[PDB]
């Protein structure tokens, strides 16, 4: 109302595409797909992990953060031994939480959820 404004670290999608442009496609999606969530997934700067082929994702609102984590690992083509960690607003999100709950708490003003991944906790 009285609702917190979420500011995150520097994402590349947040360098390529002015806020007025990022915003626009944001409200366009949530009206076209109310049951799903727009998520931007990028590699952390110093992280030693393979870069993601595609970084724009439409995720079901009732899918857990943990399930999306295993989904990304399969896309990064990590093996069963590799370490990977999500950072949403520079904090590691709970696995039990749903992507809908995570979006509602950590979406920026452009109606985009930003998830960063690394092999360490920075």
């Amino acid at each position: 109302e009285d609702e917190w404004v979420n500011v995150g670290s520097k994402f590349q999608y947040k360098e390529d595409h002015p806020f007025e442009y990022r915003k626009k496609e944001g409200e366009k999606i949530r009206k076209k797909y109310p049951d799903r969530v727009p998520v931007i997934v990028e590699k952390a700067p110093k992280a030693r992990v393979p870069d993601l082929d595609k970084r724009k994702y439409l995720v079901p609102s009732d899918l857990t953060v943990g399930q999306f984590y295993f989904l990304i690992r399969k896309r990064i083509h990590l093996r069963p031994e590799d370490a990977l960690f999500f950072f949403v607003n520079n904090t590691i999100p709970p696995t039990s939480a749903t992507m809908g709950q995570l979006y509602e708490d950590n979406h920026e003003e452009d109606y985009f959820l930003y998830v960063a991944y690394s092999d360490e906790s920075v």
